[PDB]
């Protein structure tokens, strides 16, 4: 797995807006919402020892927590469908959060591009 | 379990003016209290290591001393009678912290709703 | 054990003024030396895997140089007689630091008692 | 290994404008970029428990996001070669981040120094 | 081993102005680089897992990166000859960081002596 596979998804010039924390199974979760240009959200959860995004737990959330401090505008990373447990994906999201970035412009942020390829 | 099971419960729109810090039978333990705009207070303890909601602490020691920090109103979802040394529940409380929100207004906050059903 | 256990002792009201950190016997450890109302000093030393109240000290330094930096004032609860080596004891003090609350006045502060 | 063998390389006097965090095959990085007084670029990943450096990860990414937040010129001691998947080299760099320094000028800054001999 | 032992040594009162970080040896370890003011300079290394005072790694670590960032005069606590590889000793110091603590004036400063008898 890598955050930069070419896979659904990231959304650019992000401001995150809103922070939860909890505990879901004896596992510690935080969850942020963030807001684009445009007004409209995206939302997506770290779990720490999750199946396979589990292990960047302790750098996301203090990754998070920096960015909705400044209020800059980032780049999300993730991964829909992560969360199954429907009550939680009812409340929250199914979305693993996978990475973020600075950027630049609302749409030029530094790193991968988490995209699915076109086809011709 | 789960923070957002419909369970008692949450106070939403919450300021956190009050924070301590200690240890119990080995383990550190924090503890916080804040009021409503309704002056209905609410105190909530994490301890590290517990039972149930111990493997939260870390996260919710360091989000509660920033929302403390901040002064800004929040969300605290907490489950009663967790502790049970009864001169540690008299001084203090037995609900356990067990999630905490940002607010966008006094009762809308990003989270699960913690509620006995309906 | 517990922070709130009626025994020596606390002090309310106090702003942290000084910080020490160092290591003894292959364990960290830190100080802090405060005051007030009266003006009277209270010192106290957490120390990392300790016997008793070593478990905390993570949790301690945290707060304790939180509170440092805001220079509120808050209370020290501390167990005189921890300490028995005396070089240490004659430089810095006996006293472990075994809690720390927030104050709403300089004699009413969030948490327990600690008194006999 | 250190920081400060006789090899590449280091830039210095440096203001780290950028900052990406990730995971790949089951370990967290980070990447900086910086951008020098005359323009010119360098970036870096560090990976946990990952080459020889990843000792080093926590240390490097707490030094790290105090220097982005600063915003203070500093230097960076860098290893070439070291990522090897592709897509990861492309996107980003092949650059191991392995130490830091804070600068008294574009050129003297704390350490030491990490020129090939 | 104590930081207080009546031993050299300390110098108290310094403004920490340089930070490096880097690894060595599979271990990350930092440097700081105050001056008394008197004037003269003082090094100190700490390194992750040392054998004698890397115990005090990640709180001396924390500890140096606020008092850098305050500006604040502090004692620095040192023990000289703990580091050994040449070129290290060269480029940075042979000194351990072993403590800190704040200080009331250029001299006074919390905490135990270290000093010779």
């Amino acid at each position: 797995e890598w955050t930069g596979d070419a896979r659904d998804g990231m959304f650019s010039g992000v401001v995150i807006t809103q922070f939860h924390t909890g505990q879901i199974d004896n596992k510690p979760y935080f969850c942020i919402e963030g807001k684009q240009s445009a007004g409209s959200s995206i939302s997506a959860c770290s779990m720490k020892n999750s199946s396979v995004w589990g292990a960047s737990f302790s750098t996301l959330y203090n990754q998070a927590l920096y960015f909705y401090t400044t209020g800059q505008p980032v780049r999300i990373y993730y991964e829909p469908g992560v969360w199954t447990y429907p009550p939680f994906v009812k409340a929250l999201t199914s979305n693993a959060l996978v990475g973020l970035s600075t950027c630049t412009t609302s749409t030029e942020c530094f790193g991968p591009d988490r995209k699915k390829n076109s086809l011709e």
